[PDB]
């Protein structure tokens, strides 16, 4: 700890105490991630961050402090907060204000906290800190920005924004003429969109609903309400233990795909009609479910009378970004919680005021609807997170590289903009993904290049490619 | 009576592609909902469509949809080894013309062609072609330039076809506009992945009739055909390895939980026997091309290959595997049709006892379509009810008769909207069972969509 | 040459199967290891074997195992639809007496049997029965009961033909000592489960080409077959729900993935249309019964399926699926052979484009033999293993030549033992190149048992 | 003024129980004994030497022998497996318990002894119920004067069996056992599925590892090695097979899996030469299944790829060769249950070195030390079992027949197949599954009763 200031005391975590733990398990996750700590190595020499001052709002884990220190590694100063109320490990977060670097972060914040964690990271002395970059997860330290401190965004170079909901937050800034920094979608690199946001939950769903309640999985049905990338990769971590897995979708081509994957594709309403009346709920349906998880970033997707049509003790959780997938304000407002443990919850159907212990007309609610993977367990393994955060690391160099804030206002209109990496890095990551599980890339020869019309070092794909 | 305007392998075999015509109407209701939506309206009333596309009985419902919305056809596989025998004599009886059998030589398959193009000696009077890999197209552009003066578009159906097609819009040599048919989300994440999922084990089973639990298969590739390809196996119980140029791709493998390897040591592919990875080679028991490039499973690594290995291509095109290696320098035994043991031993004569031979399905050629039947009718509904769609888009359009000027402004090769896309797949879904739930005007509103969509930007990868 | 004794289907088949046999021989290498070690040895030198089982291209090779070590034997099939005719010319052609095609009546099957019973008019002189369900040993039993007085044993082949014989056991009719060659962990946990979930999605796929993936099925039964015909439909993607009577094969499908349900309402199945869970079976788009059992798809559930749904049976007799109400009361289509659609409309006639209909394949006998193949060589390498041992053991004990009270003390069915079992199942796994582990002298004696094993107790159950 | 027990925290109890009433709505078999039995009390009078995991799952269990009338004095088979909220809750309940998560191996044993002895004396138990033979090794040979009042033992585990098997061989068993671990209902659900729920679980929670896309290797393919194959498969892992039985090396062949052997041509003749060296340095994590012993052993952890996770969930820890690990490599613990174990030395450690294992509950069962074990609707039938076998045992009599009678019913018995398939039953129904009656007809044609069973006893599932 030597690099670590002498006194300092400019953050606020659950317990200190649990730094050399968090040290150790990111000594580990620096060898589940290799792209990451290639950039590190690559980079660090050059100091491309150098100057760069950096607010940073995502869920304060293990994989998120290999992230925080790369950046430093690279020359940046960062403030950091996490992005959602229980997503922080609080290890993680001790292990790095031990190390000097600025964090506001604790595993079960109140909402007022939340909010109070992001302003530390904005005001530094009491006034706005010198920030010039942004790393968002969702968009709230976007809003609060542009909302609150709009003349901080004149010396900002722009955000790179982790997820889809918060892509979709800034694309509607754009649209309206509000947003007031350039920004990288880091969400549609391939190394995120298509290996986060899916097999992370692949990985990390069954994983949280475990150790919230210990349930069997195999041979229970489940309700897996969307089938976006997130959508399939948890119908894939229940489908994989053996549960009974039913989809239900309004894109038609994504239903499409859960039927070729071998899922029935169902909706809560009768005739897929939603409207608003309890005769709407196929309650036969509804009835037959121990598990409904909502993926879909869409707002009311698990809402009341779908709640009150549940078979008793179903399990409900939300692995979307923000918790108004359920309409949890309705059964706060009606039924008797009764905490299990931290983020396990009973909801009592029977009443309001009391609950018999013995009850059995109950569901139980994970992290009180919030994202379930980070919520009651670690979210995301190292090595996936390594594919999003080395994408959020170019993306920060770039934006920064091209100093936005300094330019004249002509120029600045024709940058005000959303992109996405380049295809080239896209690739340049997933081949050090490939190379960390001890895959062996075959080498195009000259002729094969010229047959399909790419060079031997890639790109490989046109821009339209699927994947 | 009096229709002699087809050449067909046994018309006597009508009755049986009529009733396998029927059965396939009821497993494609995308397609068929196209014949009752536009049957009265006639929209390719006037359009004469030179067809290219293996003549299966999923291609028999497309041809009568195309006929029923007012076209003329005159058809040919795209394929020596694809055609369902039933198939083209139903056709043939429906007064339709057709020019394909399943077994074609090279010749034959060139010949067939141009009974398409001719018509009594003379080029046929067409405006409209539906292709599948090129084939027809190329002939055109380079033997019957006149002809596509006068012809509105090509509507492609695969990914190889789609690549020469873009090649030649490069060049300055595409003379007529087109609809890339692949690139539907309901055509290429349907018919490439799933179709070749159900295939690719079917036409091996049908060929060799190998267990394929506990067995070793290297996948070359793993784009939308290596990934169906390879599932198709995994399901089966198969330990499947994938070997890719692209790195997203081979990410994409690791995560599905295969091993990511190449036939060459480093992945380095220098010409020399010493760059093969002999020990690999000779523990796997089925290789299968699925890249749509050329010499991937070359000479040495046919010759490092396990005795009795089975090899395959499901590309387009036989170039993925040195067939012409094997046909200079090894003696092949015809099983039975499309199935040919190739022995190692020398080029003149074998003992039938030997057991150091390849099995090679479909002389390399499409295996699924060679050894099978191709992909299932409720998947090409997907692929062919895109191509109706493209063929009334571009037919509408009229780029022939437009001013050169407008041409100009016309000429290039575009997808479907997705507007489109997702009613294919609403109708798809629908012939499953499936319910798909409808937004609130709130949700279309708080997600930025309308209500009938569509859902995703024009970014979405799916 | 000059052999004339025997029937199929066309002699000049011959030179394909035998291309077929030398095939099967590597894929083989239990039963091939067998016909090396014992070849020279003759050990069923004087046995005279009437063999009742599918003649198939994997039968072949047992047959020809058994001959190469001494044996006489007179062949038939035991279904009506399972022959490959090319694996009956091929065996024709070596002089060896078969009768067998594909496509029999119920009388020519009966005749078949009986030409094998019967040389030149009088009775063989058998000494030996091989046998897959029991039909051949209920004729001697019942037509020829003094040639059993000459047989030394019965080797049965599969669950339903055990079950005739420990019947006959109990009832005291059985004549001869049997080996219950289906309760081999290398028969029953391999062929019963593995061999059907390779070859009953072959057999629909052949049958129909329908897409699997997506639609449901019900599978009647949980057995070895039930399971592994389960697991065929649910690879391919089906959403499978599985019936059972038995609780605990029940709570192994639960566990496995499946929604077990019952076709009729709370599972009483009281003979009512009111029974039946229309509901349910009206979503079902593909029946397949497992059972052994008698009609457990009955003439209500038939009524109350989904239009266009696929009925099939996998277990040894047609009587699963009461196919007697649907020629009585239905139109019946050939599609092709062994795929008919029936026409729930009425019985004189039907509509060509009629909906409402059922494809029923193989008419209701074993689909994977009747469709396809049946199961791939490398599976029947361990039933036709454990045959051939079992042959070798009852032949040397000689029964027919004992005295009246040793015959008593060795009248019974019994399993081979498991160390037979075990080195089966090893040269199974050298087969797919694995390679199993040998114990340390400290290891073997730290759980009890010999190096050389049997590793497990006779009350595992694997 | 209940003091008669040990364990880490008294205050978790109204968490435990708030755990309880959750398993007890996910153990229908198990709490359709309880209420069919409670009111006959079919063991009162019964007094209970208990020795298995002390998890919620047990907690339920010993409830429902206390309902049915039993009196029990309870610890845990295993230092690391009781879940502390468990223990606490039964304490806090009036039930003597001694088991806390972490214990010492001292400690373990003083737990096991704290039932034996009431108040310095021979308690007057006269049922056991064990998990894996310790209690039943103890009271054998320390407390033999205990064992002529009891009735009988009914064990768990596979382990256990073989372990009275060996006694009842040897002649030095004395008293009739029910093999709890051989019904279909435990063997074919708690062995094989438990471990398929349970081991993925315990790998995510000590290690937070992607498993996907990397190597596994797993020793054994038994019941245990077979969920714990598929554990690992359906998480996306590349898994080899190792086994010594061809006939479940067969199975592993067809279930999809590769069958290798960590030596070469199999050969364990104790060197380094005769590893698999290639094949070792590939391996990401390894897993022993077999009950057998070091068939993890030093030569093989000294040619692990770097990083590999090495675990166990057989009974017992010497699967793994773990004191070769103590006497050579420096531990560096993570957290509780998570060691790494660095190949540079025995004195200390750099932080930032990469040659390094991890091990998980020190080479103990990683399911119940890493998580919880398996989940309460699996061990439904485990413990349905047990307590039918308790019943059934204590309702014989053996500790007071005449000697000659005795001698006659001094056995290893299983449970008969019609309690097989009425456990089966309830679990089932608790899946909300529907079980199809055979009509008179259709029982008679396949020779069976309607209410079964409906196999016979060879029929192997
Ligand atoms: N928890 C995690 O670790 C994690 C990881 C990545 C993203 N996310 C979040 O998860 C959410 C989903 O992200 P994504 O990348 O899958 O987006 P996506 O657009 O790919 O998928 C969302 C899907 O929801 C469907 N949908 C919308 N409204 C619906 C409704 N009423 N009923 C049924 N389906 C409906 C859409 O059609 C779409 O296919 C976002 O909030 C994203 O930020 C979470
Ligand atoms: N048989 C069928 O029914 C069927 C169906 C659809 C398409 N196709 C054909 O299959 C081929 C592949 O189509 P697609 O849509 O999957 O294309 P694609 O572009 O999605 O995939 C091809 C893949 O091959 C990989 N590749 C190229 N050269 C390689 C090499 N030397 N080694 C390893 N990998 C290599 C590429 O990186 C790419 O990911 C095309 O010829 C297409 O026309 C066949
Ligand atoms: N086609 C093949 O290649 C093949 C291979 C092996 C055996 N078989 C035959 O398949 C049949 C089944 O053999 P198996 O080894 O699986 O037998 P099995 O005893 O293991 O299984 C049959 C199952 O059917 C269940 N069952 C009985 N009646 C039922 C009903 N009314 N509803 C639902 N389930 C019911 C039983 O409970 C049992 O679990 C036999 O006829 C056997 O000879 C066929
Ligand atoms: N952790 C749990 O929750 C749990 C649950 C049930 C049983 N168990 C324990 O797990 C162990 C295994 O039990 P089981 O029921 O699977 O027993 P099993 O007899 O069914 O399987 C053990 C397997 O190990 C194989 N084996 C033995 N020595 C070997 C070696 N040197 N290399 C490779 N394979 C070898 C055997 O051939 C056998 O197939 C026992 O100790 C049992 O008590 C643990
Ligand atoms: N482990 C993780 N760290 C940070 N952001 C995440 N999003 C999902 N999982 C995550
Ligand atoms: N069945 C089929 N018909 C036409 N084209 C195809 N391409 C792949 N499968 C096909």
């Amino acid at each position: 700890a030597v690099m670590t200031p002498a006194g300092f005391t400019d953050y606020k975590v659950a317990d200190i105490t649990l730094a050399a733990w968090g040290r150790r398990e990111l000594i580990i996750a620096e060898s589940e991630m290799p792209a990451l700590m290639g950039l590190r190595r690559k980079y660090a020499g050059q100091q491309p961050l150098k100057g760069a001052k950096i607010l940073g709002c995502i869920h304060m884990t293990i994989q998120t402090g290999v992230l925080i220190e790369t950046l430093v590694a690279l020359g940046a100063e960062v403030r950091w907060s996490s992005c959602n109320i229980f997503s922080t490990q609080d290890q993680a977060a001790a292990a790095i204000a031990a190390a000097g670097i600025p964090v506001f972060a604790w595993k079960g914040e109140t909402e007022e906290e939340y909010e109070w964690c992001i302003e530390q990271t904005i005001l530094k002395d009491g006034q706005p800190w010198d920030a010039n970059m942004v790393l968002d997860d969702g968009g709230d330290l976007t809003e609060i920005l542009h909302k609150k401190y709009p003349q901080m965004l004149e010396r900002i170079h722009g955000i790179t924004e982790e997820t889809t909901t918060g892509v979709h937050r800034l694309l509607d800034m754009l649209k309206n003429g509000t947003l007031k920094v350039p920004a990288i979608n880091v969400n549609d690199s391939v190394t995120k969109s298509k290996n986060d946001n899916k097999y992370g939950c692949r990985h990390s769903l069954n994983d949280a609903i475990k150790r919230g309640t210990d349930h069997l999985l195999s041979g229970k049905q489940a309700l897996v309400i969307g089938y976006g990338d997130v959508g399939k990769g948890s119908s894939q971590s229940l489908r994989q233990e053996g549960m009974i897995v039913k989809v239900a979708e309004v894109d038609p081509i994504c239903a499409m795909q859960a039927c070729m994957d071998g899922f029935e594709v169902v909706s809560p309403y009768k005739n897929g009609i939603n409207d608003g009346t309890e005769a709407s709920i196929d309650a036969a349906l509804l009835g037959k479910i121990d598990l409904i998880v909502t993926t879909t970033g869409n707002v009311n997707v698990c809402d009341a009378n779908m709640l009150k049509a549940l078979k008793k003790r179903a399990v409900v959780c939300n692995i979307g970004h923000f918790d108004n997938e359920i309409d949890t304000a309705f059964m706060r407002k009606n039924w008797a919680w009764e905490e299990v443990k931290p983020q396990v919850h009973k909801i009592h159907r029977t009443g309001k005021d009391g609950f018999d212990a013995h009850n059995d007309d109950y569901l139980i609610l994970l992290a009180e609807g919030r994202l379930v993977n980070l919520g009651n367990a670690t979210g995301h393994p190292s090595r996936i997170m390594d594919g999003s955060f080395a994408n959020q690391v170019l993306a920060q160099i770039h934006l920064f590289e091209q100093k936005y804030a300094d330019l004249p206002a002509a120029e600045k209109a024709k940058r005000l903009s959303v992109e996405v990496l380049p295809k080239k890095l896209d690739e340049e990551v997933a081949l050090e993904m490939v190379k960390g599980f001890g895959g062996v890339v075959t080498q195009l020869t000259p002729k094969q290049a010229e047959y399909i019309g790419v060079s031997v070092e890639g790109p490989f794909k046109p821009d339209t490619y699927r994947y």
